[PDB]
């Protein structure tokens, strides 16, 4: 499957794509404002994500540091990014279709929209301005607005005895971006599309 990652930001991001465990492509790329890359996924990726990083630093063998959404400093990611990160996630080819979504589960660091290039499904999009309206303790210093798990560390943020409900920081991100998960419960903002469909994730959609 194609990917086309489009940066329409006025500023520099290094795009990153992983599945937690192994890089998706080279892994990770400079995209300065207006570029285009393309990359590759593999049929049947499952918990696939795309993000961008901010403010980074690459020494000449690739290693080095990110503001928002490092993966263990390295240009090409083969790993997740550092909190926080806008996450365009997606599994393919699961019994003959494909799933897509947008999460604010790790926070919010840049906006994006994450469409089908090809028929069959819509696309969702998280671009309102989640860093400017970041409530106080939220906001992340190297810029971004992390999620409360991030941040506090309590089984009610991070879901972990699976009983959570919302709370009024997956508010804050639900209200400002409704077609993104602001919680690992949440009710789903999933899209299904057929099998093998080519993909956008354009940073900045409205810039």
């Amino acid at each position: 499957a194609t990917f086309e990652i489009v940066n329409r930001c006025s500023y520099t991001v290094w795009a990153a794509a992983s599945k937690g465990d192994a890089a998706l492509d080279a892994g990770g790329r400079q995209l300065n404002s207006g570029e285009s890359w393309t990359i590759n996924v593999e049929p049947g990726t499952k918990g696939g994500k795309i993000w961008a990083r901010t403010d980074c630093y690459f020494d000449d063998s690739g290693r080095g540091i990110c503001r928002t959404g490092d993966c263990g400093g390295l240009l090409q990611c083969k790993r997740f990014g550092r909190p926080p990160t806008t996450l365009a996630e997606f599994s393919l080819n699961q019994y003959g279709k494909d799933y897509i979504d947008i999460s604010n589960i790790k926070g919010f660091n840049v906006p994006m929209d994450f469409s089908p290039t090809t028929r069959g499904c819509r696309g969702v999009r998280c671009a309102a301005d989640i860093v400017g309206q970041c409530p106080a303790k939220l906001k992340a210093p190297g810029g971004g607005c992390n999620d409360a798990c991030t941040v506090f560390q309590t089984s009610e943020y991070c879901c972990t005895t699976g009983k959570c409900g919302p709370t009024e920081y997956s508010r804050f991100f639900k209200r400002l971006c409704p077609d993104a998960f602001s919680y690992v419960l949440d009710k789903p903002t999933t899209v299904t599309c057929p099998g093998s469909s080519n993909y956008r994730v354009t940073f900045c959609p409205t810039a």
